[PDB]
């Protein structure tokens, strides 16, 4: 299937493939003249793949409000017609993360879905943070780590719930995200807390298939306002090292503390080999979820900057899953999915840019200008001419969300789907 | 009429009332001892109020999930009643602040139901941070300062209603909070935005009553997360000096950046007369609207170390509203309210025990150790027994989530109130 | 006795009558309460915490240092400051050196210390600033520099360190670098830590079979950019790959804005890697300000997690304690007496807590009276009981205000000259 | 000239044909897009930053200071090596100094700039660290310190600053302050500010006609608890009460964490306000660091706004722009001159934003667009205009490389003493 009509992308992309052509000759010519060979940078371009979180093609909001946009979709099957047009221009994100109970629907039809959509799926995403209707237990004071045994117990089902579900449509892990905390001093031991959470996780741990692995994500605060249990890397780490070889880190950009070297964490993790993967976004104050790249590009680059290295000092067994975890609360979420996919693309190239040798040497002499400079010639460099070329020949558009608002998809998802109302967040009932 | 039974609050009170005897005259004997009326404090504690924010009688929630309680007040109705309770037992809550749409009821019978549990009005909040329903134009893309005329018309047009509606329950102010602001660099232009936002104030306070006052509360980010219209004091303060005398700034403790020392910025808007009020809550990451005190209890008193001492230091015609912005996601909505009340009248209460005379010398002569250590020994009084015995002497109870516990209030309003 | 015991004797005596009204309130107050004062006041008796050797000098920043009169001239005379801090708080047996700032005969230092009632606690190393004769330069590092002969004269003074710390009754090492990058580039993190890890192995093996190694973290500062143990994490992989006497040693003023700093605590104590603290406040970075000053009852929430895992019964949890602050504005001893009497405060109010009712409001999810549990101890003023403490151990009642009507400074002022290059 | 004109022709000679390549390839761009490539590079070639007299010596941390070799000691040095920075990236003709730091006969300071082929910005007072034989300390405060003496000590060096100012061509001065507290209760917030907005107006009145006065806001440091002009809207407070002449400075690193900073940047301009900038970067604190070397997108959203400042054609509108960084690890002038030129890059890049089309995209409310047309311009590798710029005005086009080629490090190392050999 192609969501966007064929001759629409060619009419676009070939109305463009003139000043491409400069802009990529130009470049090409100019990394030559660095020792560069601009045709394996796009070569490896084209294969970097980042999954789409299902829950990121519809519009976000706030406990303030939600400010639904026209023609949201209404299900997964939906959502999943819509990540089909981000990969189709873009192909840079031929899977996407599911969410249960959110996605919950006939195995069978899901993976039928895709294979038709041509979209695969990445890892399982469970869902303990938010009651689903006919719950037996609240999850008001927790889940995986709640002190009541029963509610703990109803917290692991639905894990194991989700690894079937995953390994039934292709998924090859899951990734627990919990709000498991406290908003005050005292409510909670923060040793019991996470002794019952680090049980709870290991008997998720059993039920994990021999080709699985279990991603735990730490994040500072919200919705917990005091101490979160999984509340930073440290502690991630202590999770990951008890579970098993199976069980690694997911870093979120946006759960760290103001300022926190976050390219460091990925090092260290890489280093232990705890790196499960990642969840792309960007920030300015806490946990925005904003567009990745948006705000802070270069810190972007920094973290792809550990992540190029690693691939290149053939650190061996090291396939982080990447994944775009956002929140479109003023935009099409479907442009803003396909440029953040292309930013972290973008990220990539110019770390592939950055002279690896000659950077040792300044590491090695302590010649810190230079040092940090070999970084920013490769992060200065423009590589659209390569992330464009790349979605050419691929199949995709020279202009992703370009081609997209001249195919019209948005009105015309827009004129199938029910509307949708304007309405509170979560702040009140 | 008394939501809580008479009768409970007295047996409550008898209970504990030799401790609290105990504890009293041992404070005063302290207190005296340290040439200071015990009496002159509890005094003016008992004349220390506080509104509850109608928006927090319910629980609160986040974007991941919203976890209610049982009797959840199914309107402002029900809400009012609540707020009795806090009143009745705290006796430091006698007015409420509503919200419109959210709160939006006939005015006359609002005054009606205030009237009859006791309670009274604050300030007006007008909500043009989200859609109501009919509404032409949605706030997506802000209000105030949106860039369309027509939405900015609209949003003006709200306060103005907002201004009505207050005129008509005996309110004497309108806080404007919004939203507007840019998530992305660019989407915006800064000084257009701003300069659209003030022409729509000036307009709401072209409106306003000659008896009324205009605060405007800033915030960091939320929902903005990269740029915010009304961001800091700094740009509040331009706009009240812009808007007129009737216009303050209202400062909500959660809403500012990590680390900023918020006390001083109280001082500074006191010594230019544009300190309207505050909105009480406590935080420890964002504006996590957590019970006042909760996280820090320190932080509290210092910032009525400044109220304090502005009174001391002759300050005039210096009468800021206090109120309460909490949102309460995991405990019984009322009795947080009713501990984050007794928490603010505890930091004002060892804020009045600071011998500012001690103090101000130590200032003069920089002796920077005996200055930090004269506020300490204020805030290091434990001043529950002054707190307890000003609520026994007006109708309230020794430990008020103690009695409110003991009348199964709770359990009551839960069977009214199906869920 | 660096202060004439009839001054401590006759301030004493001047404020006996209200402690008596006010501790014998307290106890009355406890009383109801189910709480022995007693036992209370007992337990804050033996409660210390180490003073730092640097800190009974007036510190700086790097764009002033205004030195009141009397600074100490020498380690000698730190000490003789040192001990009139333990006088008057009796909560400050031990003094920290710092190599090479104090360095001296270790016969000299244990006989100055013997003399004056004082211990040594944990040695600190400092490869953070360069010394004469000094083969190699720190500014690009030491224990993680480049060079391989930076690396090994960073270990060697380290072993010099501990040898020092034997001499004088020291029974670990507690190891804080500068090391890190401003620029992004600058450090390969990876190989910087491995170099790190495999320098601070070699020190391990100098260690004694009753000592114990401490690594500090720290989030920023000298580095800009990077530190190479720049959080609880990066340190909980040292202690862990070094071995048993390797621990985690946490100074609360070098976390990221916002930090949970009770919750590392807990975590460190859960894996066995708690060392020990550096007690000071802070508002916006490193500040070093005296303990207490600025949030009391972050302080306090501490300790509520220190005296709790002694309540869940940890085995072989005896964290060193120790201040670690800069005092910029006021005199040295003045702040370090009131900063060991915050402490001991904080310490106070985390034995008042009612865990029996903490755990039983913990797992009914009662958050509300839960935090409200605590509050009722950390509300409690325990003056009473840290004054009676030391009345009862030959300290002042009011130690600060002895310190005041003794006249010391002044004396020392006169005793010692001012450094005029 | 400090620099051999050989060694800048060999070097440019040497880089010139690739640069072309560059340079052409970048004007098609441009030009496919609507911008004249050589509109920009005349602008970019009048962009001047001043270079901070300071900022030529080695910087340092209150733990430590490694100076490097061939240290410039006393203003004279320190001309001759901001001279280098200026021939080389033509950027920075100007120079602020420190009094007293820099305090030497104003003829002879007059005449060995003009020997150099360099300017003197803003005079920069300093009232935050005593100088030898003072009759007053600033330990509590200069001012705004309580002891009237005090302050009238600070006004008069102050007032001094302008004098030596106006014999060498300078027209502002900026003040800031260490003024502050490490307390709660120290100081009374509110009385401290009165005394130094008195003290201020004391200083508007030696101010010149055309002399404007700058006051510096810092969140904090030296002071750890608060300080008296903390943020930008005290220092707002101040200079719409001192007057007309006196403007605000904005020093990117004082700011407290996650500020917008590029906001409060638009706010004073709209206000007329806006006097200057002290450029830098910053991850932590006010870690004075290398300008974009941390955070490059957030120098140019600050430069996006004060190129808009100039399409929308502001009044009173012309900030003082200063480099003020502390180079701890790196050569002090080769980091100064990527800083400047990482200050230009972020110039030429939001001059390539197209305004019309962003004002576009913002009142339709289409965000998406609105950011990508920022981004456009920022993505855009400016250097060839930036290397075009220095060889068109006698610059170099590879600055640090040339400078590396002339050996000048090694020259100036062997005609100054260092501490150690
Ligand atoms: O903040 C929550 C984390 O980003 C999780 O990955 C979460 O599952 C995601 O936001 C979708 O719910
Ligand atoms: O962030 C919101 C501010 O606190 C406002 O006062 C707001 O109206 C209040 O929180 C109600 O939601
Ligand atoms: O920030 C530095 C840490 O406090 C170290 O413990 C340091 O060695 C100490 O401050 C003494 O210099
Ligand atoms: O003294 C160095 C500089 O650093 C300070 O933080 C301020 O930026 C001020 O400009 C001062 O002159
Ligand atoms: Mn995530
Ligand atoms: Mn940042
Ligand atoms: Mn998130
Ligand atoms: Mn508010
Ligand atoms: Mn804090
Ligand atoms: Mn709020
Ligand atoms: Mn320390
Ligand atoms: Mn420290
Ligand atoms: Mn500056
Ligand atoms: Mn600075």
């Amino acid at each position: 299937e192609f969501r966007i009509a064929q001759d629409v992308v060619a009419r676009e992309n070939d109305r463009r493939a003139s000043a491409l052509k400069e802009d990529y000759e130009a470049l090409g010519a100019n990394l030559a003249r660095r020792g560069v060979d601009i045709e394996a940078v796009t070569a490896k371009v084209e294969k970097f793949f980042v999954a789409v979180p299902s829950w990121g093609v519809g519009t976000g909001g706030t406990r303030f409000a939600r400010f639904p946009g026209t023609g949201e979709p209404r299900g997964i099957f939906d959502k999943l017609d819509d990540c089909a047009v981000i990969q189709q221009l873009t192909r840079a994100t031929p899977n996407v993360s599911l969410n249960i109970p959110w996605d919950k629907a006939d195995p069978k039809e899901l993976k039928a879905r895709g294979d038709a959509l041509g979209l695969g799926f990445d890892a399982m995403n469970s869902n303990t943070f938010s009651d689903a209707p006919g719950q037996a237990h609240s999850y008001k004071y927790g889940s995986l780590s709640h002190t009541n045994a029963a509610t703990r117990a109803q917290a692991v089902e639905h894990n194991l719930e989700c690894i079937e579900i995953g390994k039934a449509i292709g998924s090859k892990a899951l990734t627990v995200w919990i709000g498991d905390g406290s908003n005050f001093p005292g409510q909670s031991n923060f040793t019991r807390a996470f002794e019952r959470y680090l049980s709870a996780m290991a008997e998720i741990y059993k039920g994990l298939p021999d080709d699985w692995k279990l991603f735990s994500e730490h994040k500072m605060y919200e919705p917990a306002f005091y101490s979160t249990v999984v509340q930073d890397w440290g502690t991630n780490y202590l999770i990951a090292q008890t579970l098993g070889p199976k069980a690694q880190c997911l870093v979120d950009l946006g759960h760290h503390a103001p300022n926190t070297n976050i390219e460091m964490i990925v090092a260290r993790l890489i280093q232990f080999g705890k790196l499960g993967g990642f969840h792309f976004n960007d920030s300015k104050y806490g946990d925005d979820d904003l567009d990745a790249g948006a705000i802070e590009p270069y810190r972007l680059f920094l973290v792809f900057n550990e992540l190029v290295d690693a691939e290149a000092r053939g650190v061996k067994g090291f396939h982080p899953a990447h994944m775009i975890d956002q929140s479109h609360n003023v935009t099409d979420p479907i442009e803003s999915l396909i440029n953040s996919a292309n930013e972290i693309r973008r990220a990539y190239a110019q770390a592939l840019l950055v002279d690896r040798a000659a950077l040792s040497g300044y590491q090695e002499d302590n010649d810190a200008l230079m040092a940090t400079e070999t970084l920013k010639r490769a992060y200065r460099t423009d590589v659209e001419p390569i992330l464009a070329e790349a979605r050419r020949r691929t199949g995709g558009a020279v202009d992703p969300v370009a081609t997209y608002r001249a195919s019209g998809y948005r009105a015309r998802v827009a004129a199938e789907r029910p509307a949708s109302v304007a309405g509170g967040g979560g702040i009140i009932g």
